[PDB]
């Protein structure tokens, strides 16, 4: 059945892009810099515990439909499909563009992949529906930081050296 | 008796404070934007469950001395003698300017109402005092984002667009 | 897009109208008299609190799809749309009675709701269908001390000074 | 040995009647209407708790003996033995009603196992004393409903139609 | 000094107070019984934690103003001075009668105490306005089982037997 | 209308399966022997709160939609409908045996009742989907003992006396 | 019956003995002074809250055999039967030699009665047995301070101004 | 009298084959290897606990009725009566038919003694039915590795490198 | 104006007592020695935590009223006036007289502050009562230890070496 | 300075080793299979949680000395230098042979990196040898299933279908 | 000998720097305005609370190793030997400044004292290593406010009024 | 290796010191007497469980290295090396004295310890470093309660019968 392969191909995917953020997320929780390092440092804490969580959730239903489930490090690096982030010292401002950005494809890809199982498998639906309650909120927590409003811009030029971002 | 009058006017006008606060805290909670929108996210949260557990203690004090509560939106819009939130994605700057504001002026107005009760019924005084406590306190806590010392002005440019708040 | 048009429709009006709802249950909790007084004091305080943690999850889905949300006490007012609660001392059968009608009016628009956004947005939906969920069961905890039985017609006699309900 | 079938008879007797108890409770705990159905689904969830753990403590002492644990529903059922809870909607007297009966018959038997089982098998006695004790408990707190009073006969017509119970 | 003597006659009367309404709560707690009683069971413990703990705080504070504190059985009887309770099965309309008249007639000599000690102990009345919160607010959790509303008299005729309390 | 009938069949003939469940992970709690009777008995444990948890909510989601709920023990034997749990002592690779079939045919089922009423009652197919995801979990903690590896065929021929089981 | 004439004379007695030493217990926690006042202000606290945990037991158990229980404060004088505690500060050796006495009698009074009480009514001796234990247990922690070692009499010189306790 | 030096005698030989069971499932717990040995680990630690608990409590038992408590080493290996547990790394299979022994044999000698002491001292008596309750319980729990069930004898060989235990 | 001047002075004067005291209190908590070394040791950490809370208090106060709080080492040398601790090993004979004077003097302090503030501002007021309360409840701790009593003096010649205190 | 080379060497190669024990321990956790299948999903799961705290130390103590850590999936990646662990379904006697070694491998790198960096940078000494005790007391847990006993091979056979791991 | 001197001279030395930085924390946690005021009063919680943990440790190490250990406010005062914090409301670049600067210098000197009694005291040594891990942690996280990134500078203009700091 | 023997030796004679010290500190806890007994039986608690929680970290780090672990009422007893503790009731000042020594005695030996196994195995060196921390701070606890002050030789002529320790 292509039923199975459905929900395999749509959990694995998903496994896979919420590793990456387990690793993105980290990664700039101890490298991050600037005015909002340790704001971004604790933001990004908690959502790497949210994504830990629906990581451990995703794989386990993957096994619960009778597939294997892949985490390996050489599985996440041949998923690229999405920008690396930078190594070394980050910065506020750029954290934030890259999560605002990052958040946002994994949540239209997640979105999608609710379409395709939904009625294969309404049940690995709900969970997929629950990640891209998750992957959205974060997104609005990082794009919050430059929202525009009535009387600011948001331009981050503050958190950028004078330059909007 | 207008030693019950007093007791109720003070309470029950106490009460739609705090209920117009919650309001107001929330939607900020909410839809603040900028540099500063999940450090005020944070905030307006501690203090919108300080301003919570007060209401709930004003509201039974009430009940207390022998009084209904009056706790409705009714109420509260027309006892409006107040500015009021905009609606739509609020800025950090707009966010602090505002309560700085509406705390100063609902913590002298509860400063007011313990002279008022404190002989007929200082037990309702004493709450009072608490409650008044917790304003003045909040108050401080967004006046201090824009203290002026003795290496800084904090005039809230980099939270403005460059502008003074 | 008005998918994003449906989305915040179907959220705002969620929002408002569990808004209307905390603010009615607190009133309650506070006013009600009787012999139930004391069992519905506390019955309404765990449908506040249920209530205050799905206008939350609402309103941040509501940004989580890029609007903001309006949580104003002016905008609970103008949405009246929905009986308002009496001020004053309130009646324990009054009170039954007066939440069996809210809770099932609230629970049977957000179902029609779930149908509105289920394909332009499974996950604000899926959110949806919660609230339906919670809506309904704080219907039935109302509805149950009215609930006709085969060895009692449950009146409401008892709790409302000889008379019917 | 007939200390052996001695005790095995008595822990496995109330363990089925523990069994009982516990699906009767939850039956209640749901489908309980009228002016006590809060109070009683709050009582009948404590109570259902109770019998829980000592139906494990019961099961696992007959283990600790040597002998399996019969807990099937054919078992529940072969050992009716005991007034079956209506189905549908219960009433809160016809609960009372039902429970004072069903606890009080339950601890008496208890109470004669202990004597049987009490200088073959103290340990298992010891047990059986503390199943007993929560029991009669529980049949007091469904007893008090209805207790006479010198003020008032209590028969419980106001949660029963004007009928006493 | 007879500031000395008036902290400590406020004090020690207060004591009195709280450990016949500990004594009280618990009979009640035990013995009530009809509709009313569960939920009065639980009601009275809440109360009766209460009371310990600002019977405990006021002990505390006489011994901390360097007066010993008399907790004896023999001094509760003897400052009788207040209607006792009676014995053997008591009746929940009974038992609220009961301590609507007692916590009103407390809350009135504490406020009273308020007054005496409040400029040459101004702590002590701290402490003494707070017993008095507590007392009245249990007062009005019992006066809200009878109180008159628009649609109800709620006379008790229900948990009375027929009978207005 | 045929939508309640669709709703209260789907949640009474799952609440009963559920039940069915709570008996038998019970029993084998209680009974299981051999080399995994304590990895089992935890395991066994967690299943049985996890399934009397969605119990719980199926019966009152049912009650929420305005039906009663048949939880009795002469339910639970009538719809059979799926092989009985031995008594006496059971081996590990008999309750494993066991529950891999259980919980996939209740599992298939379920799946189905989701199907049923997603488009009349889809807060009732959320549920449905829940319990779905719990069971179907529950029924690959429960095959992967017996799991197909590539270095080990995993017969439980250790846990069956030599024997395939 | 005289058996439960037995069970209810039994309960109500040991009733009475808890709470005079509830009382007694707390005044020396408030009154105690000397080298051991802070110790035994712990100690003593402790004992209190573990005697008034068995109080709620005895009197929960004499209504659940069928009688009321009284707790009054009138009941406890009249039960004197047990030298009464001094007023005004108590020294530390006096609360200890108070205590060695008290719960030495009380304990050996609850002995006699788990005889008297133990083949009627089994499970009221179980409850008494485990009075018994606790009581002992303080008389134990009270008797310590005062035990002759082989290399020291312990004789309360230094907590008695030179004199043997 | 020689009713305490029955109680004495009763006490001192449990606390001893307490402490032996708590330096051998220590032992275990530490050196157990095998297919069984984190689960046997992790039973052995909670086996730990609950002796170690009753062996205060049996202590303390011991100078509630007025003599000391010894736990000293020498006694211990004094009353050796008892096989002792192998040195070095211990088998899976060896620890279970070490505690399936042990567990049993003290249980026993547990068991003789609550006959022996039970009219002298019903208190002491009670104390070790509980610890022949957690004794027993253990018991069931090594003995359950090695059930012989209808369908598979758990004689251990693949516990023991494929001969039976 | 002057009645900020009042609030700050009285609230300053407080904060640098309490952080004073926090140094002594820890002091002492290390240093002392002696019989009540150990029951000292907790009692001093306990008062320091108490002490601790509401220096934060007062501290947040100062500020919620508009001004900065000088917390400063060089500040409480400054403001010694007041006896210092010794330093190296201190007796409990020692720590016990240095906090009943300590204490003393401070409590003195604030109850003049507390007159001082009362009308200009009864919210600080009303908080330096709350200190009042906790640094007299400490004087009586520790003014315990020598208490006079009927049966002996407590000249504390056991914890000094055979001399009066 | 090659001392701030040498820590942020060690640091950093340790970081990715614990990064790839990380992705390999929930790997196993997820794909487990067999006899021992829950049994090791619990354990790694415990393992999982004490790598994760020391690879957010380690990455952590690497900004504290003054360098960025580099956590990126390509980097854990490059460093194989490390067996890696299979796809698929794993067996159980696979998992313990698998991590045996690897805890084994790191736990030896870690050792010499301690050597290497004691003098120049003891605090980082410190954090690894942490590290290194976590690390083989993980190896020890692996190692026990297979561990040789008097008694007993343990060759595996039983969890490897006949055949010695 | 002068291993003793040794380890009370880096001991003491130690404890008064982390007295030092719990009064200059404190006093930053009160007085601390601008753009980060908040982020900072809350980081500057967590370490003022990390830094009371190991002042209580280094001065019971110090009374462990058989020396008293000062804490008084003028011996913090006579040991200077660092920046003094400024009084009056302090700027969120300014407390960033002074932290950078502080830790840094304490984490250097307790590096110095770690091998100074490293092979005399190991003990002490491990310890002061800790002190060094949590000082050298704050000091990256108050560094990583102005940490130059490869987009970002980070020069504090934006915290600072234009200026870099 | 003699380096794997050197951390045997280290690690087993550890153990089994700290498995004496379990032994005497419950024997003391349970038998001690006089002015200091409850003090001393809660401090031999604490003692008692830090001393449990090092003996099973010690015998596991034995494991770890690849031995097992002797915790065998023989070898206790075998290893005496180490006075031992009287039997019967204890006085205060014995046991103050008693563990005073063997804390002291026990710590050197720790101390040369972590000398001998610091360079071929610095991960146990660690290990034995805190639980000589733990031993000291013990050692410094018992000595503080006879330590000479300038006030008072503390010589324990009080709690020792008018004759000095
Ligand atoms: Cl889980
Ligand atoms: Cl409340
Ligand atoms: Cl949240
Ligand atoms: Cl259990
Ligand atoms: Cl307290
Ligand atoms: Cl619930
Ligand atoms: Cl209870
Ligand atoms: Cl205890
Ligand atoms: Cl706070
Ligand atoms: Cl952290
Ligand atoms: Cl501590
Ligand atoms: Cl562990
Ligand atoms: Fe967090
Ligand atoms: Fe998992
Ligand atoms: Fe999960
Ligand atoms: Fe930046
Ligand atoms: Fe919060
Ligand atoms: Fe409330
Ligand atoms: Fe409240
Ligand atoms: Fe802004
Ligand atoms: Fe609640
Ligand atoms: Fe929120
Ligand atoms: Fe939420
Ligand atoms: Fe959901
Ligand atoms: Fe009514
Ligand atoms: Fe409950
Ligand atoms: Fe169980
Ligand atoms: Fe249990
Ligand atoms: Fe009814
Ligand atoms: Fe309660
Ligand atoms: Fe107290
Ligand atoms: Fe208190
Ligand atoms: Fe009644
Ligand atoms: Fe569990
Ligand atoms: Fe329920
Ligand atoms: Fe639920
Ligand atoms: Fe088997
Ligand atoms: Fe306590
Ligand atoms: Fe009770
Ligand atoms: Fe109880
Ligand atoms: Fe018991
Ligand atoms: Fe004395
Ligand atoms: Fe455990
Ligand atoms: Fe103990
Ligand atoms: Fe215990
Ligand atoms: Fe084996
Ligand atoms: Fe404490
Ligand atoms: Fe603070
Ligand atoms: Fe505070
Ligand atoms: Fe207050
Ligand atoms: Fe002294
Ligand atoms: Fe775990
Ligand atoms: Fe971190
Ligand atoms: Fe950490
Ligand atoms: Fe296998
Ligand atoms: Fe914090
Ligand atoms: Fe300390
Ligand atoms: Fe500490
Ligand atoms: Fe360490
Ligand atoms: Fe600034
Ligand atoms: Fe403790
Ligand atoms: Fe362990
Ligand atoms: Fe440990
Ligand atoms: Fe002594």
């Amino acid at each position: 059945t292509e039923d199975l392969k459905k929900s395999v191909q749509a959990l694995q995917n998903t496994l896979t892009e919420l590793q990456a953020l387990q690793l993105q997320t980290k990664q700039a929780h101890w490298n991050v810099s600037g005015t909002l390092w340790y704001t971004l440092h604790e933001l990004l804490q908690d959502h790497y515990e949210g994504i830990s969580k629906f990581a451990d959730d995703v794989a386990e239903r993957q096994l619960s439909v009778g597939a294997s489930s892949d985490g390996r490090a050489i599985t996440i690096v041949a998923a690229s499909r999405l920008p690396e982030i930078p190594g070394g010292f980050l910065d506020d401002a750029q954290v934030i563009q890259f999560f605002t950005y990052q958040y946002e494809t994994v949540g239209q890809r997640i979105h999608q992949r609710v379409g395709d199982v939904e009625k294969v498998d309404p049940t690995t639906a709900n969970l997929l529906q629950e990640v891209e309650h998750i992957i959205e909120k974060y997104q609005w927590q990082m794009r919050a930081f430059l929202q525009n409003t009535p009387t600011d811009p948001n331009t981050g030029f503050d958190i950028n050296n004078g330059k909007p971002v």
